[PDB]
């Protein structure tokens, strides 16, 4: 798909067997998600950006699936206002910004 | 051109005549350039982030080469931790995400 920037780039994602809402975002180095629960270790990490820091779980190795398309990588849980998929998944899916 | 998502997609841009680098950030609804002079008169917001809400300030119409297109539009100023060129700005240098 070619998604336009008129409006927030929304997808459904599925994560743990769950289905949520999240933002495609470039800005963002690591996909960050809302508080839920997913199998297996964890450490836990800060993660800043405006309006600074959060304290965040990093789970590796996690399954996505990213408005249809399959990628694995780390996944950051914690409490940010926003799912965001960050660039270490948009590269498995291909996306690209181009102009 | 076609931007990949392996390292950050950061770019120059030229705002006051003066060269500075920036995020191409497609997770932010508004264009966040660290403090810097501009002209004219600028108005209050609050916009939030991963950690909390910041103060800015708004300078609508403002001047800005993104990567050597030309746009014009609102910027606003204040605490961030790096340049973040937005959706206001990226719809006027005509990006979309592809995958
Ligand atoms: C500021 C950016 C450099 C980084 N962010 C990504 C932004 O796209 C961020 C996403 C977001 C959206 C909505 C609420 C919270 C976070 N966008 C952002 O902060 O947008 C602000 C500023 C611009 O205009 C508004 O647009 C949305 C909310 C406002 S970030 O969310 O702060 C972030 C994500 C991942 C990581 B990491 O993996 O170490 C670190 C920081
Ligand atoms: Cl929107
Ligand atoms: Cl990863
Ligand atoms: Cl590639
Ligand atoms: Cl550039
Ligand atoms: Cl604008
Ligand atoms: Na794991």
């Amino acid at each position: 798909p070619q998604i336009t920037l008129w409006k927030r780039p929304l997808v459904t994602i599925k994560i743990g067997g769950q289905l949520k809402e999240a933002l495609l975002d470039t800005g963002a180095d690591d996909t960050v998600i809302e508080e839920m629960s997913l199998p297996g270790r964890w450490k836990p990490k800060m993660i800043g950006g405006i309006g600074g820091f959060i304290k965040v779980r990093q789970y590796d190795q996690i399954i996505i699936e990213i408005a249809g398309h399959k990628a694995i990588g780390t996944v950051l849980v914690g409490p940010t206002p926003v799912n965001i998929i960050g660039r270490n998944l948009l590269t498995q899916i291909g996306a690209t910004l181009n102009f």
